[PDB]
C-alpha cells in the first residue's frame, strides 16, 4: 500500500476553462455585411424619383437603435475569486456574445429594420413546390442578378436544398470562406444563420447583395463612442449600489439599411421536412 | 445646397448612368448597328423546342467555333438554361470575373 | 422642368445653432462684485464695538450655501 | 423626466447619401468589349 | 494534512474562505466642499 490517487490529487492545480456558451454562433451575416458609420445615429437614404433627373422629399431617414443590458458583479467575487481569470472580463465577455447573437437575429427579423421585414414588392418569391429545389434559388437569383453576394438560410433548409439537388443528381460546388466550407448554387453560397425563423417546419431563404458602392445592403453603426470596446459597442462603469453590487451598462447601436430594392429577395414558403424515397 | 454634396456633379453623374444605360441598349438593339440587327444569314438558329437546353448553346457555339468570348442572355434566359441544365442532371461550371461569378457552358 | 429646391434640399447639410435659452440675463451684479474666497466655507466679520478700541463678541458669521442641481440625460442621446 | 430623443435630435448632423438610382446595372457588355478610337467619325470595315 | 501522524494524506480536507465585510461611508458633497 501507498499514496493514493484521491489523496494526491488533494496538492494538484486543476486547470480551470472559461465558461463554455453552448448558444454562441458564428454569426456569419455580421462578418458578410458592410458596415457603415453613422456619427449621430441619422441615416437618410435619398432616392431618384420614378428611376430630367428628381429625387424624392421623404426619404427614408434610418435612427439607430439602442440595446442595452446592465452587469451585475458583487465587489466580493471579483475581488476574491479573480485569479487566475477575470471574473468582471468573463462576464462582460459572455454579455457581449449573448448581445451579438441578439444583434444578428435583429439584422434578420426587426419590424423597423431587419432583411425579412423590409422586403419590396416583387421580390418576394414563392417555392413552388415548398422543398427548396434549384430551379427556387434559380427564381432568387432572377430577382438579384445584379452581383449577388450571398444566401442566408437556416441550415435546415440548407440540408433540404442539399436533398432536392441529391434527387436530381446534382452536386452543387463549395467554397472556402473564413476557413470555413459552404454550399454554393450558381457560384453564389449558401451561408446557414439559425436566426432564420423555423416554424411548424416552414422557413425562408434569402439573397443580397451587399455594399455602398454597390446599391447593395448596409450594416449601420455608430462610430464614437465612451468606452468602446468595438463596432457599435461600448462598456461603461455605472456605479456600486448600496449592496457592493458593481453595474456595467453594455450598449450596442446599430441598423440596417437596403439602399435599393433589387439588392434583397426573400424565398418564402420553404419546407425543411421532405424526404425522398429513393425506389430502383 | 452643394455642402456637403455637389448638386451639379450629382444631377451629372446621374445623367450619365442614365446615359450608359441606354447606350448599353443601343449596342444591343439599335437599328443602324446593334448586334441584334446585324447577324449574317447562317448564323440565326432556332431553339428545337423553345427552351434553352444545352443542345440549343452547342449549336451556337458551332456557329461561334473560333474562339467565343461570351454569351449574352436576359437574366431570365440564364435561369431558363439553368432550369434545362438541371432537368438534365448537368451541373455547369462557373467563373469569376470582375468579383463577380457567371455560369459558363 | 428641372429639379426642384425641396427635393435638392435634402441633400444639403442645415446649420444647427445651440439651444438659444431667452432668459439668460447679463447678471451685471456678479460681474461688478468683489468676491473673496473662503477657503473653508465660513465668514466671519469682526466689527469695532460702538465705533479704547474694542471689539464685538457675537460677530456674524456668513456660511456658504449650496444649491445643487442632478442633470439627466440618456446614455443613447449622447452616444447618438 | 429628462431630455427626449426627438428633440435632442434637433441637433444631429444627419448622414445623407448621394442618391440612389435603381435602375443602374453592371452593364457588363461595355466592360467585355474591345474598344477602337475613330479619330473622324468614320469607320470602314474593308 | 497527512492522515493519522507509508504517508497518506487526507482526501477532505478543510478549505477558509476568506470572508468580506463591508462598510458604506456616505458624506453629503457639500460637506466634503465646504
Amino acid at each position: 500500500l501507498a499514496l493514493r490517487d484521491v489523496a494526491a490529487r488533494q496538492l494538484a492545480n486543476a486547470t480551470k476553462t472559461v465558461p463554455q456558451l453552448r448558444t454562441i454562433t458564428p454569426r456569419w451575416l455580421v462578418r458578410l455585411l458592410h458596415w457603415t458609420p453613422v456619427e449621430a445615429g441619422i441615416y437618410r437614404v435619398n432616392q431618384v424619383k420614378d428611376a430630367f433627373v428628381d429625387y424624392i422629399d421623404n426619404p427614408r431617414e434610418y435612427l439607430l437603435s439602442a440595446v442595452n443590458t446592465v452587469v451585475d458583479v458583487h465587489t466580493r467575487i471579483s475581488d476574491l475569486y479573480s485569479n487566475p481569470h477575470d471574473q468582471i472580463r468573463e462576464q462582460l465577455r459572455l454579455t457581449i456574445e449573448i448581445m451579438k447573437e441578439r444583434q444578428e437575429s435583429e439584422l434578420i427579423n426587426s419590424r423597423e429594420y431587419g432583411l425579412l421585414n423590409n422586403v419590396a414588392p416583387g421580390q418576394l418569391v414563392h417555392t413552388r413546390n415548398g422543398a427548396p429545389t434549384p430551379d427556387d434559388l434559380d427564381e432568387l437569383l432572377i430577382r438579384v442578378w445584379k452581383e449577388p453576394a450571398f444566401f442566408l438560410a437556416h441550415p435546415q433548409a440548407i440540408a433540404a436544398f442539399g436533398r432536392e439537388c441529391t434527387r436530381r443528381g446534382v452536386p452543387p460546388a463549395t467554397v472556402s470562406l473564413f476557413g470555413s466550407s459552404f454550399i454554393t448554387w450558381r457560384g453564389v453560397p449558401l451561408i446557414p444563420s439559425d436566426k432564420v425563423p423555423l416554424e411548424n417546419g416552414k422557413t425562408k431563404i434569402l439573397l443580397l447583395r451587399v455594399g455602398e458602392s454597390r446599391q447593395g445592403v448596409v450594416g449601420l453603426y455608430q462610430p464614437n463612442l465612451p468606452g468602446e470596446q468595438g463596432m457599435g459597442l461600448s462598456v461603461r462603469f455605472m456605479g456600486i449600489n448600496r449592496k457592493a453590487l458593481a453595474s456595467y451598462l453594455v450598449s450596442l447601436y446599430c441598423s440596417l439599411a437596403v439602399l435599393t430594392d433589387d439588392a434583397l429577395a426573400v424565398l418564402d414558403n420553404v419546407d425543411v421536412t421532405q424526404y425522398h424515397t429513393y425506389r430502383y
